[PDB]
């Protein structure tokens, strides 16, 4: 076997049964799932998110949350979320009046720094851990996430029953995270700033270099298996795995990101790929399905300029590989419904391999923020009615781009945006700016 | 100012604001059965049933079967299931209903109707569930009723119980809360529809740390309505000195004009026989209705073989006659009025207390020792300053009265000499070495 | 499946690596295994004893103890003991003095009191948890158990290397038990006396009576598994599995106890099993090899009547079941070998179930004393070699027993030992001493 089929084939793996993986296709769905087993939760709920925002969507989860653990006490109820975010009236400044109006109910709200400024590293660690159940999406809680009111935000919801691999999520974040060095209630009004804890993050970033999930595979590769991956890094098992798992492709690789921003090493895949004669869908957000885009009509903000750099991006991309375009091997889709956001983030593997994941697949995910997967291996085709029904309602609101020409070029952007662009272009920041960002 | 002590404790009772248009009665058991099941199948957030028990009979199957059929239609339902632990685990007097509620979860799989024993104390005859309650989304139907052939008149014989619906989101909430944390959650309770349920002596201490945090376990919240509008407030209680034990001592010498007790088993503990007898000399009226000796679930005709069990309503009796030999003079004064009701062979199952005009106490609470010390018993206080629920107050005491006779003398009353001989030698032989006492205490 | 099937296929189940179990077979071996495994430790040393002696063997292990602490000082080393039993120039005495001559090193030792006086209650808990492994033994630590200089008492020796059953017996151990009213220290010279702790010591047991293991099975009933167990008094989830292990049994069931004491309910199942048309074998001690025989040369004790009385016990038994004896169905083997001592516990269910305990199955261990297991499944008879030579090797210094006859009479007893039997049996005695040891 080839080294990449090598590095899949010898992951360890938990076996999983077919009845115990239930797909959603739709946030609000999403949303009442989160809820149900919120309220039916018996021994534990671990919540990770991003954020946990101040609104009515992101107060239905944390009344939820204190109302089960009012009704059951012995219930182990904890939320962690990025400790920058959360600070940025604050979300923190929420989780402390929340406290105070529900004493006796203990619901810890802990901040998580990944590094001691935002932009250096955040808290991508994807997984609501409930019980024996893992449900798993890219998705922080707040309106437009859970479809509450109207306008949503697109992501990827899969709920996974497995006692072994809970285990091994609930107890990592457990040692890892919670009881970290840094890591410091937002529930507390007395919480540290920044300034005071950076060397205990200089130190916890350090231990999280290298955390990684220990446990010994119980499943063959002719069965279906869930892997749990974590990492932080470039050199993570999560960022290995990401890389051997593209070449793998015998037919066809599928690939979605919110922000079209490969890293180098992943695009050399690709281009790998097409030219083995094998087929690469890519499918992004069109520039006014990102929630940075400002429409012309607002007034125009710096911030608003990211959409189009990604847009600038993926027409380099497009503009290189053509040849590919045109034999029916690269597909690029362009996501777009009215005024709501594009979030998915994935890749499959022929029928075989489905990663889910919060990975962005960009050059900051790669080395600056922790970030976690799970890998489904399914030899025997048992999730096919609903890995195919996925994929139908993802591509239902795509274009498909059949030439690089169909993307606005720095010409058709408006005038403010234009300007930047260049100014930006001239003294080359658009290369640092794709790297961080 | 001033005001007694015992209007005192009801003036500051936390009370909930009730719409009149929010309380219906029902007078028959078999109204109750269809009423029960149209809330079933209209059911759309909750279920919560709690019941002495659930019986394997084609009564209580209609009920579970209706259940099953809601949580089909509806999977986000939250359908429960309370029993008393104990009688669920054995037979009347000679399969039990716990395997029957296994069997059913067998034959409906992925229809999620978890049933829930709670044991109230480690044997039967210390304790039982007595709370009473069937919580459906924001509405209580309230009855002393069991689900069985009998209680929902399923068959041509029936039970008689009270009937109330009462729609409130406040204390249906509080209710249903309090059964969540305190009962379903609490130590010792386990599930009857699991196979492998533990045996009593398994959990024998859980049971006893579980009795212990009853013991104090209390409704609490803010009362919302003042004492000049109609009002409910949810009561419970386990041992003496419960909250609700407490109300329903306050509660009867508050009677400017009259008082009415409804108990299957006539049985006062000596404090309330006191507070009556305070009234009569007050110049007050008290009313009294308990069944026949024949309408006793216990009772055995003459003609059929005597068992040991069938000698209670006979002790009720002989309760009943002593009672009134020392109040024969407030009968005469037609203060004291003691009714027997008696319909064929249909058996009598009434709980409550009416003080005026203006307060209704339904409960699940017989009024004997027993209720007063062991078992988990509740309420409803309904106070109705303003009359509203006049119309069914009376229709509803006009059909209870329908079937029973006024006692006019103690001497109406069969004595211990009138009794068949094996009954007449048994109580002969009890009252020797006075255990008629202790039997009492425990029945 | 009936319902005694049904308690076991329901019992929470650990997942276990046939690598990661290691049989050992001599108690020489087993000493040798604990001082490999006190020096390798990395992060935690927890000994639970029923005592730990003041002689060579003791010293030896006390001695490579304060060794690894000295050469790691964060680890984190503990040794827990009955606190009755180290105090009758006593042990709590001898920890003293090494606390002294070896400042600096924190090796901690904790008297357990499992009720108000040893008649009552004694830690029978067992298990040496060394990282993310439990050596499992009845053994104490002494000359005998350990086999310094010459003279051995014969226990049975497991190693299971396992994170998660280490951590949950690890975590037991530091709630419950280290953690708990009325432990005290014994390395402190100035330990309270037992008078001045009595009513502590009321409430612990009431708080023991209820404490047991909490975790989620991650393991079904095809795979080999361990179930750690814990229990003090009659309804403990140990004594229920005993009881319920036993009927499971579909061709043989295996008994090992050191004083032959069954509780009725025990009898009563191997009656039902030999009923069935099942087998039934029992291994315990000839008198002479109880730890409590004075050989006929020596000055006559009132505790050295004890071995007769479990023989008493055991004629009796083999007496009412003579038939099933000769249907080769009950099979009792006495095991001796000079003057070295018997104290094998344990159960086996066909090849599939193994029972490693520290519970005589007496009535003493079903009420009194603090009791633990661990209970084995291998439904895929991947311990199979390892199980088959520990049987080999416990029968090896066995006689079976083909007739009650051969078991002596009262009649046949010394007389000092005669009369006092006598004399107890005419009061009634008797049936009282076999239910407090």
């Amino acid at each position: 076997r080839n080294k990449h089929q090598q590095h899949l084939a010898q992951l360890p793996k938990i076996s999983q049964s077919v009845d115990d993986v239930d797909f959603f296709y739709a946030p609000a769905d999403f949303r009442e799932t989160l809820l149900e087993k919120i309220a039916s939760a018996k021994q534990r709920i671990c919540i990770v998110a991003l954020y946990l925002e101040q609104d009515d969507g992101g107060k239905g989860i944390l009344n939820a949350l204190y109302e089960a653990k009012r009704q059951r006490p012995e219930l182990d109820v904890r939320v962690l979320v990025d400790w920058h975010r959360a600070q940025r009236n604050t979300n923190a400044d929420w989780y402390c009046r929340m406290a105070q109006e529900n004493p006796g109910v203990d619901v810890p709200v802990y901040g998580v720094p990944i590094n001691t400024r935002e932009a250096l590293g955040v808290l991508h660690f994807k997984g609501f851990i409930i019980d024996d159940s893992v449900l798993y999406s890219g998705a922080s809680l707040n309106d437009v996430y859970l479809h509450q009111h109207d306008k949503y935000r697109y992501d990827r919801y899969h709920l996974i029953r497995n006692r072994k691999m809970s285990d091994i999520m609930f107890e990592w974040v457990t040692q890892n995270i919670m009881n970290g060095r840094g890591v410091n209630r937002l529930d507390d009004v007395n919480r540290p700033k920044s300034p005071e804890i950076k060397n205990d993050i200089r130190l916890f970033r350090q231990e999280l270099r290298d955390a990684a999930y220990h446990f010994q595979g119980d499943a063959d590769n002719d069965q279906l298996s869930v892997t749990p991956l974590v990492g932080l890094g470039k050199s993570s098992l999560l960022n290995k795995t990401i890389f051997h798992l593209m070449p793998c492709a015998e037919q066809k690789l599928t690939i979605c990101t919110p922000y079209f921003n490969l890293p180098a090493i992943l695009v050399r895949n690709i281009i790998q790929l097409l030219r083995e004669g094998k087929k690469v869908e890519i499918i992004v957000g069109d520039k006014t399905a990102n929630d940075f885009y400002i429409p012309e009509d607002e007034p125009f903000k710096i911030i608003g300029a990211l959409p189009y750099l990604y847009e600038i991006n993926l027409r380099r991309f497009l503009s290189r590989l053509q040849y590919y375009v045109n034999t029916d091997q690269l597909v690029v889709r362009l996501w777009k419904d009215d005024d709501n956001t594009y979030h998915l983030k994935g890749m499959w593997v022929d029928d075989k391999w489905m990663l889910i994941t919060g990975n962005n697949l960009n050059p900051r995910a790669w080395r600056l923020d922790l970030e976690n997967a799970i890998l489904i291996h399914d030899p025997q085709l048992e999730l096919a009615p609903q890995r195919e029904k996925e994929l139908e309602l993802i591509r239902e609101h795509t274009t498909i781009v059949k030439h690089y020409r169909d993307l606005q070029s720095i010409a058709d952007y408006p005038v403010k945006v234009r300007k930047l662009i260049r100014r930006l272009r001239r003294i080359r920041i658009d290369r640092l700016i794709s790297r961080i960002l």
